[PDB]
C-alpha cells in the first residue's frame, strides 16, 4: 500500500519550476516529473503558480507543492487506495479537487500523483510500464507498436524573427524499418540542416528553441520547406522522410482573417485571407511537398474552416488548440468531421486515466492520436512507455537534440530492444497505429 | 556478483550517439550513460568512434557497444571482481585495455562499465552513490559539501558570431544560503539575461547554444561583462552573484601571439598580443568586474604565460586544455604554479579511480577542483553525486536551460533535501570547499 506521498520543486528544460512527486509503496519510491503547462485556461486544465514576482519571476510552484504535501498526502495515505485501479486514484484526486480544470489544487499537484502511482502499481504488478500502460487502455499487446518520431527541426512564427507565420516543420521518418533506423536517419537530416542553416542565415541561425529546432530569419513557408527538402536530400534519405507541419493558426487569425505576416507589424491587410483562401495556400503546399500532417491549420472556434479543408485535405489533421485535449471538445470536433487526429497533452487535462479516456474515444471514431511533448519539458520519460502502452505508432516528443527530448527517444530505443520480435515499427501507418 | 553486462547504443544532448552500459547483479540493473568526449587525443583518453560517413555522420559508437559486449562483458564475469573494491575494477578494465590512452577499447566503453560498477556497489552497500563516492576518496563527511554552481549564461568565440573571442561567461551565486536558493538566484539572473538579449540584440539572439546560455553576436569582451551586470542588477542579485570566464585561449592563439578578433579575417596581426598584454587587458576587467574565476587564460602548452600571470592574479584560475585531466599534466602545472585549479572531466581519463587519484593529488597541493560536464551530455545524473562525494564546492554543469544541464542541478537539489543538517553550501568558499 501507499505509505507516503511528497512533492517537491524542481525545473523544468527551460529553469521554471514544476513539480516533482515521490510515492512511497512497499515496493520503493516512484517519481514522477511533470512538464510546465498553462495557469490560466479555458477549457484545459490549469496548473497553480505562485505568481510573486519577486521569486522565479512568479513562477513558483510552492503551493502546488503544498497542495501535494498538506492536502493530498494525508488524505492518500488514509484513504488506502489500490494503485492497480488507476480510475479509483483518479476519481479520488478529481473528488478531492472539486472543480472541472482543477483550479483548486493544481492540475501540476494532481498530475503528479496520477502519474506516480501507475509508476508504483506497474512495480507492483511485476510488468514494465508501457505494458501496465496497455492493460490500463485495453490496448492490442500482440504485437506492441513503436511509433514514428515527428521530430521538430525548425521553427517559426512566435518562435522566430523573419516573416514566416507557421511555427513548427517536422521530419517524420515513415520509411524506416524500425524505431532505431527512423531515429538515425531522422538525426542525420537535422545535423545536414544544421549545417546548411549554419552556411545559409549565419552562425547564430545554428542556435536552437526551447523544442531543439533552429530559428534562422525565414520569409516564407516555401523558404524553410526548400531548406528542409535540401537537407533530406543531402543525408540521402529523399523518400524515407515526410514532412509535418504545426501552423499554430490561433496565433495570425484576426478579424475573421489570417495574417500570413503577422510580425509584419504593417501587415497589408489587404492581403489577409479567408478559410478558403487560406486552405487554397495549404493545398498548394500539400501539392510541392511531402506533407503528410498538417497540426492546427484554422483557428481554435474556426469549426467551418476546418469542416471544409477536411473535406478535401487527405492527409492527417491534427487538432492541437481546437481540442486541447477536451472531450467536449473532441466531441463536437467528431460531431463536425473537423479532423482526424488529436494531439494528447496529459497535463492538459491532469489525469493518467482521462487522457487513457480522451484517446480511446478518438479511436472510436476512426482517429489517430499524437502523443506530445510540452514546450517546458523535463528529464522523466512517461509519454515514451504512453505512446507504447496506448499503441498509437506516432509520438511528437521534439528534435533529436536536448536532453528533455532525447530522454523520450532514449527511452523507444530500450522498450524497442527489449520486445525483440514482439514489436512493429509503425511507419506509413502511423495514423492508424492502433489498428495495427 | 555481476553476472552481466551489456551495452547499446544511444543519443547525447546534441544528438550524436554515445555508450549507455547496464550491468546486473544480484541487486538489480545499473546503468550508465557517457558524455561525448575526443575520438582524437594527445594527453587524453580516447573515446572510439565507428567513423563510417554513411551511418550517424562517422560519429557511431557500434565497435565501442561490441568492445563491451564481445569483450569486457565476457572477461568481466569471469573475473567475479568485488564493485565494491573500485580500484580492482579499474585496474582490471585498464589492463584489459594495455594502452595508456585507452585507444584499444575505447575511453567510452572502459568509462561506461567503470561507472555503473560503482552504483552497483553503492546499491550492494546501502548507502547513496554520493556517500560511496566518498568513501572511495576518502573525503570528509560531516558535513557534506553542496557545490556553488557556475552557470553558462553566454557564449562567444567559436560558439558564436561577432568579433568576441572569450568563450564562456558563468555567473557563480556564491552569496546564497543553501543550494536551492544559488539555484533560484540563478535561474533569475538568467531569465532576465533572456529579455535583455532578445530586446538588444533581436528575437534569434534568445536562441541558445550546445550548453544553455545565449549567443548574440557581440564584439567586445566589455560588451558581455557589461550586459550580464545589468542582468544580475535587473535581477535584484547585485553583490551576490560573481563572474567566471572561459578564455579558451587555445583557440586564438597564433604565432606565439594571441589574436582577439580571430573570426577577423582580417585579423591586423599588429593588434596581436603577447602573454603579458593579455594578462593586463585580464587585469583591466578583473578591476572593473566581479570577476572570481578565470579558465584556460593562456595557451595549452602556454607555460610561462600561466606561471608569470598566477603570480599576481588574486582569484582563482582553473586548468582546462592545459591539464585535459591528465595526471602527468596535473604535477607539472602543480611544480610549475601556472594555477590553482583543475577542471576535472571523468571521460578525459576514463576511469572513476584515475579521476578521484587526480582530484586527491590537486587537493594535497592545495587546488580546489571544478567537475565538469561535456558539451555533448545525456539524461544521467553522475557529476551531481561525483561533486558531493569529491566535496569540491564547485560544479560547472551548464546553464539553468536543456535538461542535460538541468538533470544535474535536480540532483542536486534532492541530494541537498536528503541531507538535511548535514550539509553545508560551500558560498564564498567554493575554492576551497575540501578543506571547508
Ligand atoms: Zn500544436
Ligand atoms: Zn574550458
Amino acid at each position: 500500500a501507499v505509505s507516503k506521498v511528497y512533492a517537491r520543486s524542481v525545473y523544468d528544460s527551460r529553469g521554471n519550476p514544476t513539480v516533482e512527486v515521490e510515492l512511497t509503496t512497499e515496493k520503493g519510491v516512484f517519481r514522477s516529473i511533470v512538464p510546465s503547462g498553462a495557469s490560466t485556461g479555458v477549457h484545459e486544465a490549469l496548473e497553480m503558480r505562485d505568481g510573486d514576482k519577486s521569486k522565479w519571476m512568479g513562477k513558483g510552484v510552492l503551493h502546488a507543492v503544498k497542495n501535494v504535501n498538506d492536502v493530498i498526502a494525508p488524505a492518500f495515505v488514509k484513504a488506502n487506495i489500490d494503485v492497480s485501479d488507476q480510475k479509483a486514484v483518479d476519481d479520488f484526486l478529481i473528488s478531492l479537487d472539486g472543480t472541472a480544470n482543477k483550479s483548486k489544487l493544481g492540475a501540476n499537484a494532481i498530475l503528479g500523483v496520477s502519474l506516480a502511482a501507475s509508476r508504483a502499481a506497474a512495480a507492483e504488478k511485476n510488468v514494465p510500464l508501457y505494458k501496465h500502460l496497455a492493460d490500463l487502455s485495453k490496448s492490442k499487446t500482440s504485437p506492441y507498436v513503436l511509433p514514428v518520431p515527428f521530430l521538430n527541426v525548425l521553427n517559426g512564427g512566435s518562435h522566430a524573427g523573419g516573416a514566416l507565420a507557421l511555427q513548427e516543420f517536422m521530419i517524420a521518418p515513415t520509411g524506416a524499418k524500425t524505431f532505431a533506423e527512423a531515429l538515425r536517419i531522422g538525426s542525420e537530416v537535422y545535423h545536414n540542416l544544421k549545417s546548411l542553416t549554419k552556411k545559409r542565415y549565419g552562425a547564430s541561425a545554428g542556435n536552437v528553441g526551447d523544442e531543439g529546432g533552429v530559428a534562422p530569419n525565414i520569409q516564407t513557408a516555401e523558404e524553410a520547406l526548400d531548406l528542409i527538402v535540401d537537407a533530406i536530400k543531402a543525408a540521402g534519405h529523399d523518400g524515407k522522410v515526410k514532412i509535418g507541419l504545426d501552423c499554430a493558426s490561433s496565433e495570425f487569425f484576426k478579424d475573421g482573417k489570417y495574417d500570413l505576416d503577422f510580425k509584419n507589424p504593417n501587415s497589408d491587410k489587404s492581403k489577409w485571407l479567408t478559410g478558403p483562401q487560406l486552405a487554397d495556400l495549404y493545398h498548394s503546399l500539400m501539392k510541392r511537398y511531402p506533407i503528410v500532417s498538417i497540426e492546427d491549420p484554422f483557428a481554435e472556434d474556426d469549426w467551418e474552416a476546418w469542416s471544409h479543408f477536411f473535406k478535401t485535405a487527405g492527409i492527417q489533421i491534427v487538432a492541437d488548440d481546437l481540442t486541447v485535449t477536451n472531450p467536449k471538445r473532441i466531441a463536437t470536433a467528431i460531431e463536425k468531421k473537423a479532423a482526424d487526429a488529436l494531439l494528447l497533452k496529459v497535463n492538459q487535462i491532469g489525469t493518467l486515466s482521462e487522457s487513457i479516456k480522451a484517446a480511446q474515444d478518438s479511436f472510436a471514431a476512426g482517429w489517430g492520436v499524437m502523443v506530445s511533448h510540452r514546450s517546458g519539458e523535463t528529464e522523466d520519460t512517461f509519454i515514451a512507455d504512453l505512446v507504447v502502452g496506448l499503441r498509437t505508432g506516432q509520438i511528437k516528443t521534439g528534435a533529436p537534440a536536448r536532453s528533455e527530448r532525447l530522454a523520450k527517444l532514449n527511452q523507444l530505443l530500450r522498450i524497442e530492444e527489449e520486445l525483440g520480435d514482439n514489436a512493429v515499427f509503425a511507419g506509413e501507418n502511423f495514423h492508424h497505429g492502433d489498428k495495427l
